[PDB]
Protein backbone atom coordinates (compact mmCIF):
# COMPACT_ATOMS: atom_id res chain seq x y z
CA UNK A 1 0.00 0.00 0.00
CA UNK A 2 0.50 3.65 0.00
CA UNK A 3 1.41 5.17 3.00
CA UNK A 4 2.52 9.15 4.10
CA UNK A 5 4.32 8.77 7.70
CA UNK A 6 4.82 12.04 8.97
CA UNK A 7 7.44 12.99 11.71
CA UNK A 8 5.23 15.95 13.18
CA UNK A 9 4.58 20.07 13.40
CA UNK A 10 4.56 19.69 9.97
CA UNK A 11 3.69 23.18 8.37
CA UNK A 12 -0.37 24.06 8.49
CA UNK A 13 -0.15 27.64 7.47
CA UNK A 14 2.49 28.12 4.76
CA UNK A 15 2.98 26.14 1.65
CA UNK A 16 2.31 23.18 3.99
CA UNK A 17 4.71 20.94 1.66
CA UNK A 18 3.86 17.34 2.82
CA UNK A 19 0.10 17.81 3.30
CA UNK A 20 0.08 19.01 -0.76
CA UNK A 21 1.83 15.81 -1.33
CA UNK A 22 -0.77 13.63 0.99
CA UNK A 23 -3.37 15.58 -0.67
CA UNK A 24 -1.98 14.79 -4.24
CA UNK A 25 -1.85 11.62 -3.09
CA UNK A 26 -5.40 11.13 -1.85
CA UNK A 27 -6.88 12.75 -5.19
CA UNK A 28 -8.34 16.13 -3.44
CA UNK A 29 -11.66 14.70 -2.29
CA UNK A 30 -12.79 12.67 -5.85
CA UNK A 31 -13.30 10.36 -2.60
CA UNK A 32 -14.42 11.52 0.37
CA UNK A 33 -11.15 12.64 2.60
CA UNK A 34 -11.17 11.31 6.07
CA UNK A 35 -9.10 13.07 8.99
CA UNK A 36 -8.87 10.83 12.53
CA UNK A 37 -8.78 12.58 15.31
CA UNK A 38 -8.85 9.47 17.80
CA UNK A 39 -5.53 10.08 19.27
CA UNK A 40 -6.05 13.51 20.89
CA UNK A 41 -7.96 14.73 23.82
CA UNK A 42 -8.83 18.31 21.54
CA UNK A 43 -10.18 16.87 18.77
CA UNK A 44 -12.26 19.95 17.94
CA UNK A 45 -9.38 22.26 17.77
CA UNK A 46 -7.42 19.15 16.03
CA UNK A 47 -9.52 18.26 13.50
CA UNK A 48 -10.89 22.09 12.48
CA UNK A 49 -7.46 23.03 12.04
CA UNK A 50 -6.62 19.87 9.79
CA UNK A 51 -9.85 20.78 8.52
CA UNK A 52 -8.77 24.06 7.24
CA UNK A 53 -5.76 23.58 6.03
CA UNK A 54 -7.22 20.33 3.34
CA UNK A 55 -9.87 23.20 2.72
CA UNK A 56 -7.06 25.33 1.41
CA UNK A 57 -5.01 22.79 -0.32
CA UNK A 58 -7.84 21.59 -2.37
CA UNK A 59 -10.07 18.96 -1.13
CA UNK A 60 -13.72 20.11 -0.63
CA UNK A 61 -15.12 16.17 0.23
CA UNK A 62 -13.43 15.98 3.94
CA UNK A 63 -15.33 14.85 6.93
CA UNK A 64 -13.49 14.58 10.45
CA UNK A 65 -14.33 11.45 12.49
CA UNK A 66 -14.29 12.15 16.34
CA UNK A 67 -14.00 8.20 16.71
CA UNK A 68 -13.14 8.82 21.07
CA UNK A 69 -14.65 4.73 22.54
CA UNK A 70 -14.58 1.87 21.26
CA UNK A 71 -17.93 2.05 20.60
CA UNK A 72 -17.40 4.84 18.01
CA UNK A 73 -15.01 2.44 16.64
CA UNK A 74 -17.56 -0.12 16.25
CA UNK A 75 -20.13 1.73 14.53
CA UNK A 76 -20.47 0.87 11.13
CA UNK A 77 -21.04 4.13 10.06
CA UNK A 78 -17.42 4.58 10.20
CA UNK A 79 -16.31 1.55 8.75
CA UNK A 80 -18.12 2.21 5.71
CA UNK A 81 -17.07 5.99 5.24
CA UNK A 82 -13.24 4.88 5.73
CA UNK A 83 -13.75 1.94 3.46
CA UNK A 84 -15.03 3.90 0.77
CA UNK A 85 -12.66 7.00 1.36
CA UNK A 86 -10.06 8.37 -0.66
CA UNK A 87 -7.68 8.86 1.80
CA UNK A 88 -7.38 8.80 5.92
CA UNK A 89 -5.20 11.19 8.01
CA UNK A 90 -4.37 10.37 11.27
CA UNK A 91 -3.56 13.42 13.98
CA UNK A 92 -1.21 12.95 16.50
CA UNK A 93 -1.66 12.65 20.23
CA UNK A 94 -1.21 9.67 22.18
CA UNK A 95 -0.01 6.41 20.69
CA UNK A 96 -1.74 4.13 23.16
CA UNK A 97 -5.35 5.94 22.91
CA UNK A 98 -4.88 5.23 19.57
CA UNK A 99 -4.43 1.74 19.53
CA UNK A 100 -6.67 0.83 22.98
CA UNK A 101 -9.53 2.50 20.85
CA UNK A 102 -9.40 1.21 17.36
CA UNK A 103 -7.55 -2.31 18.13
CA UNK A 104 -10.15 -5.21 17.95
CA UNK A 105 -12.68 -2.59 16.37
CA UNK A 106 -14.25 -2.17 12.78
CA UNK A 107 -12.81 1.02 12.26
CA UNK A 108 -9.35 -0.85 12.21
CA UNK A 109 -10.19 -3.55 10.18
CA UNK A 110 -11.83 -0.65 7.77
CA UNK A 111 -8.12 1.14 7.56
CA UNK A 112 -6.69 -2.22 7.00
CA UNK A 113 -9.01 -2.86 3.90
CA UNK A 114 -8.83 0.78 2.68
CA UNK A 115 -4.82 0.50 2.77
CA UNK A 116 -4.96 -2.81 0.84
CA UNK A 117 -6.94 -1.21 -1.80
CA UNK A 118 -4.44 1.65 -2.46
CA UNK A 119 -5.55 4.32 -0.12
CA UNK A 120 -3.43 6.64 1.25
CA UNK A 121 -3.17 5.92 4.72
CA UNK A 122 -1.25 8.97 6.33
CA UNK A 123 -0.29 9.77 9.96
CA UNK A 124 1.61 12.51 11.83
CA UNK A 125 3.58 11.94 15.37
CA UNK A 126 1.58 9.85 17.13
CA UNK A 127 -0.43 8.77 14.23
CA UNK A 128 2.81 7.74 12.50
CA UNK A 129 4.37 5.91 15.62
CA UNK A 130 1.26 3.50 14.97
CA UNK A 131 2.05 2.59 11.05
CA UNK A 132 4.92 -0.13 12.72
CA UNK A 133 3.57 -4.05 13.90
CA UNK A 134 5.87 -2.65 17.40
CA UNK A 135 5.79 0.86 18.26
CA UNK A 136 7.58 2.98 20.37
CA UNK A 137 5.82 4.62 23.41
CA UNK A 138 6.33 8.26 24.89
CA UNK A 139 11.31 8.85 30.68
CA UNK A 140 14.95 8.84 28.37
CA UNK A 141 17.99 9.47 30.19
CA UNK A 142 20.71 9.38 27.86
CA UNK A 143 23.13 6.84 26.64
CA UNK A 144 20.06 4.42 28.83
CA UNK A 145 17.50 1.80 27.66
CA UNK A 146 14.27 3.03 29.53
CA UNK A 147 12.22 2.41 26.35
CA UNK A 148 8.23 1.20 26.33
CA UNK A 149 7.52 -0.32 23.44
CA UNK A 150 3.84 -1.51 22.21
CA UNK A 151 1.52 -3.22 19.71
CA UNK A 152 0.76 -0.80 16.60
CA UNK A 153 -1.28 -0.96 13.56
CA UNK A 154 1.20 -2.82 11.36
CA UNK A 155 0.83 -1.14 8.46
CA UNK A 156 4.61 -0.98 7.74
CA UNK A 157 6.08 -4.55 8.71
CA UNK A 158 9.55 -4.37 9.62
CA UNK A 159 10.36 -1.14 11.19
CA UNK A 160 9.85 1.08 14.07
CA UNK A 161 8.96 4.70 13.68
CA UNK A 162 10.10 7.38 15.64
CA UNK A 163 9.20 10.84 15.27
CA UNK A 164 9.69 14.64 16.59
CA UNK A 165 13.22 12.85 16.31
CA UNK A 166 15.07 16.35 16.81
CA UNK A 167 14.71 15.92 20.79
CA UNK A 168 16.72 14.93 23.15
CA UNK A 169 16.89 11.07 23.39
CA UNK A 170 15.24 9.88 20.58
CA UNK A 171 17.94 8.67 18.76
CA UNK A 172 19.40 6.80 21.65
CA UNK A 173 15.59 5.07 22.01
CA UNK A 174 15.44 4.59 18.67
CA UNK A 175 18.96 2.65 18.70
CA UNK A 176 17.70 0.78 21.80
CA UNK A 177 14.82 -0.58 19.95
CA UNK A 178 16.94 -1.60 16.83
CA UNK A 179 19.44 -3.29 19.31
CA UNK A 180 16.66 -5.20 20.86
CA UNK A 181 15.97 -6.61 18.10
CA UNK A 182 17.61 -5.89 14.89
CA UNK A 183 15.36 -7.77 12.25
CA UNK A 184 13.75 -4.01 12.70
CA UNK A 185 14.60 -0.84 10.62
CA UNK A 186 14.89 2.41 12.76
CA UNK A 187 13.11 4.89 10.93
CA UNK A 188 13.55 8.16 12.94
CA UNK A 189 11.82 10.89 11.61
CA UNK A 190 12.49 14.86 11.98
CA UNK A 191 9.72 18.08 12.39
CA UNK A 192 8.11 18.95 8.95
CA UNK A 193 9.22 15.78 7.31
CA UNK A 194 7.94 13.33 6.28
CA UNK A 195 8.42 9.28 4.01
CA UNK A 196 6.17 8.54 1.41
CA UNK A 197 6.05 4.35 1.09
CA UNK A 198 5.08 3.18 -1.84
CA UNK A 199 3.77 -0.88 -2.45
CA UNK A 200 7.21 -1.50 -4.18
CA UNK A 201 8.83 -1.48 -0.51
CA UNK A 202 10.68 1.89 -1.36
CA UNK A 203 9.62 5.40 0.26
CA UNK A 204 10.90 9.01 -0.74
CA UNK A 205 11.77 11.73 1.75
CA UNK A 206 9.82 14.89 1.68
CA UNK A 207 10.10 18.08 3.92
CA UNK A 208 12.12 20.65 5.65
CA UNK A 209 14.31 18.29 7.76
CA UNK A 210 15.45 14.65 7.73
CA UNK A 211 15.34 11.40 8.60
CA UNK A 212 17.43 8.98 10.38
CA UNK A 213 17.40 5.39 8.98
CA UNK A 214 19.14 2.39 11.92
CA UNK A 215 19.75 -0.61 9.93
CA UNK A 216 20.87 -3.14 13.12
CA UNK A 217 21.63 -6.13 10.90
CA UNK A 218 25.14 -5.35 10.64
CA UNK A 219 25.26 -5.34 14.20
CA UNK A 220 28.15 -7.56 15.76
CA UNK A 221 27.10 -7.25 19.20
CA UNK A 222 25.19 -5.37 21.74
CA UNK A 223 24.57 -5.77 25.93
CA UNK A 224 20.81 -5.33 25.39
CA UNK A 225 19.91 -8.66 27.12
CA UNK A 226 22.06 -8.08 29.64
CA UNK A 227 21.24 -4.30 30.87
CA UNK A 228 19.82 -2.99 33.86
CA UNK A 229 17.92 -0.13 34.10
CA UNK A 230 20.83 2.85 35.18
CA UNK A 231 23.60 0.68 32.70
CA UNK A 232 25.06 2.04 30.02
CA UNK A 233 24.34 0.81 26.13
CA UNK A 234 27.26 -0.81 24.23
CA UNK A 235 26.91 -1.89 20.87
CA UNK A 236 28.78 -2.62 17.65
CA UNK A 237 28.69 -1.88 13.62
CA UNK A 238 25.51 -0.41 13.37
CA UNK A 239 24.51 0.86 10.04
CA UNK A 240 23.39 4.56 10.13
CA UNK A 241 21.59 6.42 7.11
CA UNK A 242 20.91 10.34 7.23
CA UNK A 243 18.34 11.13 4.35
CA UNK A 244 16.94 15.17 3.41
CA UNK A 245 14.42 15.10 0.65
CA UNK A 246 15.44 13.60 -2.64
CA UNK A 247 16.57 10.96 -1.37
CA UNK A 248 14.71 7.36 -0.62
CA UNK A 249 15.51 3.63 0.56
CA UNK A 250 14.42 0.26 -0.42
CA UNK A 251 13.64 -1.30 2.01
CA UNK A 252 13.78 -5.15 0.50
CA UNK A 253 17.71 -4.38 -0.30
CA UNK A 254 18.05 -1.92 2.88
CA UNK A 255 19.69 0.25 -0.06
CA UNK A 256 20.33 4.34 -0.09
CA UNK A 257 18.40 5.89 -3.34
CA UNK A 258 19.22 9.33 -4.98
CA UNK A 259 16.50 10.41 -6.36
CA UNK B 1 52.87 6.40 23.50
CA UNK B 2 50.03 7.01 26.34
CA UNK B 3 47.27 9.25 26.44
CA UNK B 4 43.95 9.80 28.15
CA UNK B 5 41.30 11.98 26.71
CA UNK B 6 38.61 13.21 28.92
CA UNK B 7 35.29 14.28 27.35
CA UNK B 8 35.03 17.32 30.43
CA UNK B 9 33.29 18.09 33.49
CA UNK B 10 35.00 14.71 34.95
CA UNK B 11 34.25 13.81 38.70
CA UNK B 12 36.34 15.76 40.72
CA UNK B 13 34.34 15.61 44.17
CA UNK B 14 33.66 11.51 44.93
CA UNK B 15 35.13 8.90 43.43
CA UNK B 16 37.17 10.78 40.49
CA UNK B 17 37.71 7.53 38.66
CA UNK B 18 39.21 9.10 35.48
CA UNK B 19 41.26 11.08 37.47
CA UNK B 20 42.49 8.23 39.77
CA UNK B 21 43.64 6.71 36.36
CA UNK B 22 45.58 9.35 34.98
CA UNK B 23 47.28 9.12 38.69
CA UNK B 24 48.45 5.95 38.14
CA UNK B 25 49.68 5.77 34.88
CA UNK B 26 51.83 9.18 35.95
CA UNK B 27 53.32 7.23 38.49
CA UNK B 28 52.04 8.83 41.56
CA UNK B 29 54.35 11.57 41.27
CA UNK B 30 57.83 10.06 41.55
CA UNK B 31 58.63 12.49 38.47
CA UNK B 32 56.70 16.13 38.40
CA UNK B 33 53.35 16.19 36.97
CA UNK B 34 52.41 19.24 35.38
CA UNK B 35 49.26 20.62 35.23
CA UNK B 36 48.65 22.95 32.22
CA UNK B 37 46.32 25.65 32.03
CA UNK B 38 47.06 27.45 28.82
CA UNK B 39 43.61 26.89 27.24
CA UNK B 40 41.51 29.00 30.01
CA UNK B 41 41.06 32.49 31.10
CA UNK B 42 40.99 31.38 34.53
CA UNK B 43 43.98 29.11 35.40
CA UNK B 44 44.47 29.85 39.45
CA UNK B 45 41.38 28.47 40.17
CA UNK B 46 41.47 25.80 37.84
CA UNK B 47 44.90 25.00 38.39
CA UNK B 48 44.67 24.85 42.00
CA UNK B 49 41.06 22.00 41.89
CA UNK B 50 43.01 20.09 39.89
CA UNK B 51 46.14 20.87 42.70
CA UNK B 52 43.99 19.73 45.20
CA UNK B 53 41.79 16.68 43.61
CA UNK B 54 45.52 15.11 42.51
CA UNK B 55 46.79 15.83 46.05
CA UNK B 56 43.84 14.23 47.20
CA UNK B 57 44.79 11.34 44.71
CA UNK B 58 48.35 10.55 46.10
CA UNK B 59 50.63 12.42 43.68
CA UNK B 60 52.82 14.48 45.92
CA UNK B 61 54.88 15.74 43.35
CA UNK B 62 52.89 18.40 40.99
CA UNK B 63 53.50 22.00 39.66
CA UNK B 64 50.82 24.18 37.97
CA UNK B 65 52.12 25.87 34.96
CA UNK B 66 50.34 29.05 34.50
CA UNK B 67 51.58 29.26 30.44
CA UNK B 68 49.19 32.34 29.03
CA UNK B 69 52.04 34.27 26.34
CA UNK B 70 53.73 32.82 23.56
CA UNK B 71 57.24 34.17 25.78
CA UNK B 72 56.34 31.76 28.33
CA UNK B 73 55.78 29.44 26.10
CA UNK B 74 59.20 29.03 25.01
CA UNK B 75 60.88 29.63 28.31
CA UNK B 76 63.62 26.80 28.72
CA UNK B 77 62.62 26.44 32.06
CA UNK B 78 59.40 25.30 31.20
CA UNK B 79 60.38 22.97 28.17
CA UNK B 80 62.01 21.21 30.44
CA UNK B 81 59.47 20.69 33.43
CA UNK B 82 57.65 19.10 30.67
CA UNK B 83 60.38 16.45 29.37
CA UNK B 84 61.65 15.89 32.35
CA UNK B 85 57.85 15.16 33.92
CA UNK B 86 56.35 12.07 34.78
CA UNK B 87 52.71 13.23 33.42
CA UNK B 88 51.23 15.67 31.49
CA UNK B 89 47.17 17.39 32.22
CA UNK B 90 45.62 20.04 30.19
CA UNK B 91 42.95 21.66 31.57
CA UNK B 92 40.12 22.60 29.47
CA UNK B 93 39.09 26.03 28.22
CA UNK B 94 39.60 27.80 24.60
CA UNK B 95 40.95 25.41 21.98
CA UNK B 96 42.16 27.19 19.88
CA UNK B 97 43.70 29.26 22.68
CA UNK B 98 46.02 26.26 23.41
CA UNK B 99 47.18 26.12 19.77
CA UNK B 100 47.55 29.92 19.02
CA UNK B 101 49.66 30.33 22.48
CA UNK B 102 51.89 26.87 22.21
CA UNK B 103 52.03 26.52 18.24
CA UNK B 104 55.26 26.60 17.44
CA UNK B 105 56.59 27.31 20.45
CA UNK B 106 58.79 25.12 22.90
CA UNK B 107 56.46 23.91 25.30
CA UNK B 108 54.73 22.30 22.12
CA UNK B 109 58.21 20.41 21.30
CA UNK B 110 58.26 19.30 24.59
CA UNK B 111 54.88 17.96 24.91
CA UNK B 112 55.27 16.38 21.87
CA UNK B 113 58.72 15.00 23.00
CA UNK B 114 57.63 13.59 26.21
CA UNK B 115 55.10 11.90 24.60
CA UNK B 116 57.34 10.12 21.93
CA UNK B 117 59.37 8.93 25.44
CA UNK B 118 55.70 7.07 26.68
CA UNK B 119 55.05 10.02 29.36
CA UNK B 120 51.66 10.23 29.45
CA UNK B 121 49.44 12.98 28.17
CA UNK B 122 45.69 13.70 29.24
CA UNK B 123 43.63 16.21 28.75
CA UNK B 124 39.75 17.33 29.41
CA UNK B 125 37.23 19.57 27.11
CA UNK B 126 39.30 21.89 24.95
CA UNK B 127 42.63 19.72 26.48
CA UNK B 128 40.99 16.87 24.87
CA UNK B 129 40.27 18.43 21.76
CA UNK B 130 43.93 19.29 20.86
CA UNK B 131 45.25 16.33 20.45
CA UNK B 132 43.67 15.58 16.82
CA UNK B 133 45.71 16.63 13.83
CA UNK B 134 42.39 18.35 12.99
CA UNK B 135 40.18 19.48 15.74
CA UNK B 136 36.76 21.30 15.69
CA UNK B 137 36.73 24.56 17.40
CA UNK B 138 33.72 25.35 19.61
CA UNK B 139 31.36 28.34 18.86
CA UNK B 140 24.77 23.79 16.16
CA UNK B 141 22.13 24.06 13.66
CA UNK B 142 20.47 20.36 13.29
CA UNK B 143 20.98 18.12 10.35
CA UNK B 144 23.59 21.29 8.83
CA UNK B 145 27.15 21.52 8.84
CA UNK B 146 28.15 24.85 9.82
CA UNK B 147 31.37 23.06 11.51
CA UNK B 148 34.92 25.16 11.99
CA UNK B 149 38.33 23.13 12.15
CA UNK B 150 42.07 24.10 13.29
CA UNK B 151 45.24 22.27 13.48
CA UNK B 152 45.83 20.39 17.10
CA UNK B 153 48.56 18.97 18.11
CA UNK B 154 48.54 15.79 16.09
CA UNK B 155 49.24 13.31 19.19
CA UNK B 156 46.23 11.09 17.83
CA UNK B 157 46.89 11.02 14.28
CA UNK B 158 43.80 10.00 12.74
CA UNK B 159 40.85 10.77 14.77
CA UNK B 160 38.73 13.52 15.61
CA UNK B 161 37.98 13.98 18.97
CA UNK B 162 34.41 15.53 20.16
CA UNK B 163 33.59 16.10 23.98
CA UNK B 164 30.77 17.25 25.89
CA UNK B 165 29.43 14.68 23.52
CA UNK B 166 25.93 14.03 25.34
CA UNK B 167 25.56 18.38 24.05
CA UNK B 168 23.02 18.70 21.14
CA UNK B 169 24.13 19.06 18.02
CA UNK B 170 27.75 17.17 18.24
CA UNK B 171 26.68 13.93 17.24
CA UNK B 172 25.70 16.16 14.26
CA UNK B 173 28.88 17.97 13.63
CA UNK B 174 31.54 14.75 14.42
CA UNK B 175 29.44 13.37 11.66
CA UNK B 176 29.94 16.50 9.40
CA UNK B 177 33.68 16.09 10.35
CA UNK B 178 33.90 12.59 9.48
CA UNK B 179 31.61 12.96 5.84
CA UNK B 180 34.04 15.83 4.81
CA UNK B 181 36.85 13.11 5.29
CA UNK B 182 36.07 9.66 6.22
CA UNK B 183 40.37 8.69 6.91
CA UNK B 184 39.49 10.18 10.17
CA UNK B 185 38.17 8.47 13.03
CA UNK B 186 35.40 10.07 14.28
CA UNK B 187 35.54 9.75 18.46
CA UNK B 188 32.52 11.51 20.28
CA UNK B 189 33.56 11.45 24.25
CA UNK B 190 30.83 11.97 27.03
CA UNK B 191 31.24 14.27 29.96
CA UNK B 192 32.93 12.37 32.83
CA UNK B 193 34.11 9.77 30.38
CA UNK B 194 37.37 9.08 28.81
CA UNK B 195 39.53 6.84 26.59
CA UNK B 196 42.87 5.32 27.51
CA UNK B 197 44.65 5.40 24.13
CA UNK B 198 47.56 2.48 24.58
CA UNK B 199 50.66 2.61 22.20
CA UNK B 200 49.90 -0.52 20.20
CA UNK B 201 47.00 1.72 18.87
CA UNK B 202 44.19 0.61 21.25
CA UNK B 203 41.82 2.37 23.51
CA UNK B 204 39.64 1.84 26.09
CA UNK B 205 36.65 3.45 27.91
CA UNK B 206 36.41 4.65 31.41
CA UNK B 207 34.23 6.32 33.11
CA UNK B 208 30.24 7.12 33.41
CA UNK B 209 29.20 7.08 30.08
CA UNK B 210 30.09 6.37 26.84
CA UNK B 211 32.19 6.85 23.49
CA UNK B 212 30.68 6.88 20.42
CA UNK B 213 32.63 6.05 17.37
CA UNK B 214 31.99 6.78 13.94
CA UNK B 215 33.54 4.98 11.15
CA UNK B 216 32.73 6.55 8.17
CA UNK B 217 35.07 4.51 5.70
CA UNK B 218 32.18 1.85 5.05
CA UNK B 219 30.39 5.50 3.52
CA UNK B 220 29.10 5.02 0.20
CA UNK B 221 28.20 8.81 -0.52
CA UNK B 222 27.42 12.11 0.66
CA UNK B 223 26.54 15.02 -0.36
CA UNK B 224 29.13 17.20 2.10
CA UNK B 225 31.01 18.61 -0.77
CA UNK B 226 28.01 20.21 -2.37
CA UNK B 227 26.19 21.72 0.59
CA UNK B 228 25.60 25.26 1.27
CA UNK B 229 25.41 26.45 4.65
CA UNK B 230 21.45 25.98 5.45
CA UNK B 231 21.39 23.02 3.24
CA UNK B 232 21.00 19.30 5.14
CA UNK B 233 23.53 16.68 5.42
CA UNK B 234 23.05 13.30 2.92
CA UNK B 235 24.91 10.46 4.43
CA UNK B 236 25.01 6.93 3.29
CA UNK B 237 26.49 3.62 5.40
CA UNK B 238 27.94 5.41 8.36
CA UNK B 239 29.21 2.59 10.32
CA UNK B 240 28.53 3.81 14.54
CA UNK B 241 29.87 1.99 18.17
CA UNK B 242 28.98 3.03 21.47
CA UNK B 243 31.23 1.68 23.81
CA UNK B 244 31.07 2.23 28.00
CA UNK B 245 33.72 1.88 30.46
CA UNK B 246 34.57 -2.28 29.72
CA UNK B 247 34.73 -1.76 26.51
CA UNK B 248 37.99 -0.37 23.98
CA UNK B 249 38.47 -0.11 20.14
CA UNK B 250 41.55 -1.68 17.57
CA UNK B 251 42.21 1.21 15.35
CA UNK B 252 44.11 -0.54 13.36
CA UNK B 253 41.52 -2.28 12.33
CA UNK B 254 38.79 -0.61 13.08
CA UNK B 255 36.93 -3.16 15.68
CA UNK B 256 35.04 -3.08 18.99
CA UNK B 257 37.10 -4.96 22.33
CA UNK B 258 35.09 -6.28 25.08
CA UNK B 259 37.59 -6.53 27.88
Amino acid sequence: GNLVIIGGAEDKKGESKILKKVAEIAGFGDMEFIVLTTATEHPVEVGNEYLNVFQRLGINNIEVLDISTREDANNEENYYKIVNSGGVFMTGGDQLRITSILGGTKVFNALIEAYLKGVVIAGTSAGASVMSNTMIVDNDPARKCTLKMASGLGLLEEAIIDQHFDQRGRFGRLLCGVAENPHMLGIGIDEDTAIRVYPDAHFEVVGSYAVTIIDGKSIVSSNVSELKPDEILAIANVTVHVLPEGYGFDMKRREVLRL
